[PDB]
């Protein structure tokens, strides 16, 4: 399916510079650079698989809008798919990581603000997350010498709600191991609870407190 | 002089280890940081960046001896080929109240400069397809001017003058003084 096809496609496919018209190459570092770098690398793959399955892939005009990519069949435009790309680092392999997942006051509460199509028109909300391990000019022959800002990069594709948390970072994600984002191990029980919790966030400061309140 | 050496951009894709180029306002800061340091260290200035985002300025510069003679720098970016502005800071924080959202008390700063970028909004590739990749921007011009000399009288945050890039590099805004500008932008 578009999804299985997409995660395996992502799992397959190490950027190390910015190349100029005159051939010169400039190294990156961590200084919103790596995030934009991982979003760029993502465009092609997304285009490739959507197309293979007949999906239109839209990006937003007024940039600050959710979502990074909206995918839908023309036969079914009420079933749009939303893909947001998130990036995080980690200073130690196998140590808990977390992401930010955007606004909880815009579209989630207004259905139309800061989102491309109205919120109701999207059936699923996927997050593609990059977890990179934290680590003058050059010619095309120096590629292996140009110092990279990381020593590895992992990626998962998952549902926004399944990995959302109960605290602002903008919503934060759960504070867990890469493994738990892949495996889908979160705190919310359903998407409804995830959205009830975030549409009503001002009574409650965390999940436990949220549930006593709903009782 | 800092401003001197300081005062004295055709990227076309991101490159991979294996050669693949991926066609494309952060590259502009990217180009910025290394140069700020070089000229700053050439003069013994400590360059510092914000620990929290949404904080002023992008770069603070001061020699460790004196910290009441700092310099604040902000990289701005904007786009149009030969047409009619920037968004500078906010008029209610650190400016109206000396310590809100600025890395250091506003009064530690004897200068606020703006390095600005201006261009015209004009599949993977390989090294040989280099000069065939489609640039998304043309005509990058850049200027280094004082924040107050540039500032306008209208908010979007304080607005700059909406003029042509030369008015920027020469300093032809509308307030007659730094003191006039600050009074006005409360």
């Amino acid at each position: 399916s578009l999804r299985s096809d997409l995660i395996n496609a992502l799992y397959d496919e190490d950027v190390c510079g910015i190349i100029s018209a005159e051939g010169k190459i400039y190294p990156l570092g961590s200084d919103k650079v790596l995030s934009t770098i991982f979003e760029l690398f993502s465009r092609p793959i997304i285009n490739k698989i959507a197309e293979k399955h007949g999906y239109i892939v839209e990006e937003p005009k007024q940039q600050n809008h959710y979502p990074d990519f909206t995918l839908y069949k023309p036969s079914e435009p009420n079933k749009k798919i939303a893909i947001d790309i998130k990036t995080t680092y980690t200073n130690k392999e196998n140590e808990k990581i977390k992401f930010t997942l955007g606004g909880y006051t815009s579209f989630i509460r207004n259905n139309t603000k800061n989102i491309v199509y109205p919120f109701d028109q999207y059936i699923a909300h996927w997050i593609i997350g990059y977890v990179y391990t934290r680590v003058k000019t050059y010619n095309i022959n120096e590629l292996n010498e140009i110092p990279k800002p990381y020593k590895g990069v992992k990626v998962f594709l998952q549902d926004k709600w399944v990995i959302a948390g109960d605290l602002a970072g903008n919503i934060g994600s759960i504070h867990a191991h890469y493994k738990d984002f892949v495996e889908g191990k979160g705190i919310f029980d359903s998407e409804d609870e995830f959205l009830d919790y975030w549409r009503n966030y001002e009574k409650y400061n965390n999940i436990s407190e949220y549930r006593n309140w709903i009782y």
